């Protein structure tokens, strides 16, 4: 395991503490055994989520302290329009108060726009991995949300490139079974999230354009974490191994119609959000009117002037291939203490997140019984780290059966915020994992106190079972 | 008119500046005679809205510096929920990025709410007076938003206390006609924007809740303004006169059951809103499950946690009277410039703008030709001074039949900001305003030059009727 | 009386307060009399120093934020250093913590540099009018302080153009008196800060600094309100009638060999001071030397690396001369609200106080009774307002005979804070001080409590004679 | 060599760049073969020193955002005395702008008021080692410094508990040569800097106090770094090892009657000093008359409200247990890489720096070539990183010879700004100097280029002897 040394020295520090063992106790008890119902006065280090945690330049509060709070017009408003045509070519920018109001701005949008000659009559979208708002919204208007991932990815511990890869024959395969005239939108996610930040090659984004433009079909570039698939794009491509992140970032654009984003993952906010458009103008009108009851008025869409200001500054600083350099090798540093302790993650560890297959680790524990649950409590317990699962607790029931779903992997994710922790606080997180080796075969699965009908993973309650 | 003195002094400066005669003039042509298309840089002081453009206090910005980013159990989200249980005496919150997305977390959630027993069939929402996003999530949802002011409202010039209050006549009307069952929920605008940020009274409040107990029907405060209303409760409501204004609040949120509320306003923030729920944990729980899509996860509802942290010291500081002697002090300051000098403005001043009827100013500008744009243009063209119109302008075509409805008045709204302009800034709109009178009578209409689909006031370009 | 308005808008506001009247009278008794005795939060408005009180923009904060704190070589010493080229084409800076700390640099260097020959045996210093801080650095070297400011400012409600002139005919009487080998520098103090914030002209400074060339003196620039100076130039000599500020301020600067500043005045600071040079590299060197031991490193002299940035920022807003007219204005404003209601004071008011003369307000009060302090703790009851005593009080004992030292003017300063109060509270000023007319007769004078043997003004403890 | 994980997050980044060798060549060039002369932009990671270049919490910026500015009675003044009446038990305080601040108040006021009873005839300071600062105000007011540092702290690597600690026979014998009628004070400086950061025993200052209170000479402590001075005490003394750093910190004011501090140290700011006198009345209105001249009125001292504000905050968070094991244990650490590569340090590491005896690095250079300078300029063109000389180039010659004064020791000083670096910046640090191996014989010494006659060591301009 190789650390990498930070590109920045720290300005403002904030406190966190590791609670006793006793109170951690109580407060597990108290959150139902569940860490998302865990107070952030309760967690030491937070790995729930790389999303607007990040910690900020300078540069950027000193941005937000000369922000533009006017309703119309705001001087950050013509930067981000402007950086946006910097970074991505794209001539149209509807702000948005963070990814998923985007993603409720352009695709009720795009589904209104497919329909409007009197197409989308079983609409469908298409991605590589619909993340988990991207495909409610695609639901929630009454549309397929269809992924196509690369087959690469479900090999977990076998190294690959491209695991976020489309599936070039599965797309032609839906294109043909649909038809282009029910295609609303192909969705590239890059990175691709639900394969755990896994990079899409520029090869692959190129090839899934062209056969969406010879069949008329609108793409969108989902943009949570597009700097990281910049970054491995450079690192794994040898045509830009010479190129600088900001030529990658400007190729891979070439590619896409559109993109929805997060602000609060690669531009290093803590909220915020952002469509822009590529040339569809039509699109870009329709989008703007969805936005003003949805979200806000069109030159600032539900952001403070202040935080329009941030994002200008951060989607700069999100390019820089030294932060990206630290930033990604982190996480790798974290991966590979796990495996040279013969714990089993996903391998090559993705941009933002280690997953660690618990499902190895507590093989006594049933799916129904939420072993990567157990793994992650008992990391609480013995650390006050706090981190997510991505497996049968997740998944949850089918709806017309009611019916534990079946989840190939039992995952615990370890989500990495930018510019946040130190190496010393990955050691800690590895440590503490490490240190749980002998009494993995002790735990014991969780069972329901409390389980709501739907999104039961946030506010569940659960006992250990004895 | 009488000058209230700040109880405040100036921690921190913004420069505006005044664009030379010829500056503004190309800015207008530039803007296609629009003001909506103007950039900020163009405009002296902007009186477009009083919303998200307020001065915080040097305690508000301390109170975002130490702000909780956590993901999930956010420290001011927990402050947030006590300052509720405090200010309101409501159980339940949610927070939301600002006041049409807690509308868009609500509103839907009121409706299934209702139907599930298999009525409300021909849903309606009734208010006496619904904001435009208020209205738009309402017909969004396939829902008649219906609005009964009382009529002492329709009478701009005679004085009224309570000019924002409910007709009871026509609310027992309305539930007849479309009976309780169809009648999702009742919205309680404080106070009513549309009247002119009129105050509805507490006996109002109170028997527009007892009309709707009695028919089993929920009852939503619109809580924008709110501390503007409980100011005016203790103005001019003898039964109050002795009161603090936390208790005025506090008797008001007896006659509702939730509220929505763009921290925008009377909090004193730049962004921010927030759902608070009375004690029907059904329609909290079912609130929470939409807010993940639309907003963010529950426990942050798509704000920053320092703008939660900002808004727990905000709302403390929207009650303090002396603040809200000054700030209402200061609209009506504003009117009485203008009254004074034969200007017609609607009477009383509301809390947030003064409104003027344009068409006494220029009668040779007939309804169709936009009286109160060209006022407001020439304002601009005078002053740098930005006015937003609320006439036949932004009143828009019926949407069968494309024709331009006339609007009964054509007033010129100079919306204030909260703690932002000194009194000399309202001298130089009023002198400004005031010196035109020789220039109205040689003003011409307009005409379209480009007119757009939808969101028609905020980007047509116009051009004058030569 | 005319009220400008601001060339700016709120940012970010800091509450005050007026106690009550039971709560002044306490704090006022409770500080022996002495408004220097008060804490801060007894005060509603602070007349008391324009002294590191002043609102800076969110420009300054936004410069601070990304201020560099290195030790040596911070890119904030550079900007600062290219600023004082720009605006005085000195070539040699020293950062102080604030004025009297560049004077303590500097002056005991240009002592030493005198002496250097062996003359300056009986040395002095020669200035229009010596500030405080300054005559005091002064005698702590051993030397004399002389003041001598044109008889035109003795003559208080007489108009006069420049009454902050030195006297020419003084500067060769005592240039002939004390011969050129004693006189260590001449203190050029724009405006003069003694005769009442009065400005100097250029025809004044330059015939001073050709004098004193022919001499062989040096000329130092107290700069602390050199912008106030600038503005008074360009309002009152024709010569300057079209040039800009900037162009007043370099001409100025060609009258003087080096310049000491407190930046908490004019450049609208908190904190921060400068010495700078025009071309004297051996008095640079020297100066550097002592600022090691008394101030700090060369390249940051006392200051934080933001402060150093809020200084560049800060030096450029201040010569801004809409922000200039403003701010005089809003003194004259108060200067003229006060004359017009019959209460005596120089005229015209200078750029950054108002003087009130209290002797012909009281005076049945004599002058060992303090009359002017007699005044002013009137005010402070009344209004919660507080000035300070410029008169027999602050004036002292003779050191000789321990008797008071007779004051040719009973004054009461109104010193007025840069950007932080609105001519609302400046009425507020003058209509408690009008408000006093009928209580003036009745009025009582001091006598000591307890009274220390030096700087008594600022601890001292009065009670009232009765 | 053991990494401890830093008890907070990052809040708030701050970019630094690795200029390439290239440019590090032509900066290095350009500032004189000096690094002192560097620009901070030619500097990666800076060891200069760890005076003011601290990162503060985020509550220390929230206390300087609603800091009070106020002239006089500040309400951060009297936070300020509170703290120090809680932490020393004194009851008087005066702020300074900065250490050197506090001791030109304090040390000249010793003096005076020993004459005034007809002592201080040949008057000097004892200390177990005067700072820099400390003793050129010893020397400026004519008196004598004289150091008594333990011998234990000239054996290197020899491990001692207390190599801070007095010589208390060597401080028996000064007391009997010269008098106590002479000895003006006493000075305790904890840690002892000039010993490398060494700590003082609890019993050391205990004795030394007891023998001073026998004689009557005032004893001051010189606390810029009195909370690592407190951790080392609880860490190596067996009588406080279960007693809290506050316990701690106030036994060790028991043995003192007044304080000079730099709060840019310990306390964790940027700029900032204080001057706390235990009882004595007299000395303290002695210190406030000298106060006002020096650095401003005595309710701020040369600092501005926001810097009191953060010094409140800081000096408990200075004191915290969790942050002074992290923060002595960054400096072992990087001690310990050192010592596992073969290069010698003084050990144990003190609290704030690591010493590296470059006479062994490079024997081939003696020491007027100044072989730490060679070994710096080395390390800042292999690294960015700047060091600071601590030998024969900072030792100077001898003032009546001229030659170059012959050094003990040619230490190469690396000192450590608090919360700024992580233990991969101090891998980075040692790594850089463990890779110069090989290049330490061929190194060459360093000559003048240009020679200034006083402090040489901050400008003088150096060329490789090549
Ligand atoms: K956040
Ligand atoms: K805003
Ligand atoms: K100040
Ligand atoms: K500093």
């Amino acid at each position: 395991a190789k650390r990498i040394v930070e590109p920045f020295r720290i300005k403002m520090v904030e406190k966190i503490r590791v609670p006793s063992r006793e109170e951690r106790e109580a407060a597990l008890k108290e959150a139902g055994y569940n860490p998302f119902l865990l107070p952030s006065s309760a967690v030491y280090i937070d790995l729930l989520t790389d999303s607007g945690t990040n910690a900020m330049s300078d540069h950027q509060w000193a941005a937000m302290i000369t922000g533009d709070e006017a309703y119309a017009g705001s001087r950050n408003y013509y930067d981000l329009k402007d950086k946006a045509k910097e970074l991505f070519n794209y001539d149209y920018i509807i702000p948005a108060h963070q990814g998923r109001g985007a993603e409720n701005i352009l695709f009720p949008v795009l589904l209104k726009y497919k329909q409007k000659e009197g197409k989308a009559k079983n609409p469908v979208f298409i991605s590589n991995f619909h993340f988990d708002t991207t495909a409610a919204h695609v639901e929630l208007n009454g549309c397929k949300a269809i992924n196509i991932v690369t087959e690469k990815a479900f090999d977990s511990e076998t190294y690959d490139d491209w695991k976020g890869d489309f599936d070039i024959k599965k797309l032609k395969e839906n294109i043909a079974q649909h038809g282009a005239d029910n295609i609303v939108a192909i969705v590239s996610t890059v990175t691709c999230n639900s394969a755990g930040g896994q990079p899409v090659s520029m090869s692959n984004l190129k090839e899934v354009y062209e056969i969406a433009k010879q069949h008329g079909i609108f793409v969108v570039m989902d943009s949570a974490r597009f700097c990281e698939n910049a970054y491995f794009i450079k690192a794994r491509d040898p045509k830009y191994k010479n190129a600088t992140i900001k030529e990658v970032i400007f190729d891979m654009y070439k590619y896409a119609d559109a993109l929805t984003m997060s602000a609060k993952k690669d531009p290093l906010l803590n909220i915020g959000g952002l469509v822009a458009i590529r040339d569809n103008e039509e699109i870009f009108t329709l989008a703007r009117q969805r936005c003003v009851p949805m979200e806000g008025f069109v030159t600032y869409g539900g952001l403070a002037g202040r935080d329009m200001a941030a994002m200008v500054q951060g989607l700069e600083e999100g390019t820089e291939e030294e932060y990206l350099h630290y930033r990604i090798g982190q996480v790798k540093y974290l991966g590979d203490r796990l495996r040279e302790a013969g714990i089993p993650i996903q391998y090559p560890t993705g941009g933002h997140a280690v997953f660690v297959d618990c499902k190895k680790l507590v093989p006594q524990i049933p799916g129904d019984q939420f072993p990567a649950q157990a793994v992650i409590n008992a990391l609480y317990l013995e650390s006050g780290v706090r981190a997510v699962e991505i497996g049968s607790f997740l998944l949850g029931r089918d709806p017309a059966t009611g019916e534990q779903k079946h989840a190939d992997m039992e995952f615990m994710r370890l989500t990495i915020a930018r510019r946040v922790y130190t190496n010393d606080h990955m050691d800690y997180i590895a440590d503490a994992l490490i240190g749980l080796k002998e009494k993995f075969a002790t735990l014991k699965g969780l069972e329901f106190e409390y389980e709501p009908p739907v999104l039961r993973h946030f506010t569940a309650r659960l006992k250990p079972i004895e």
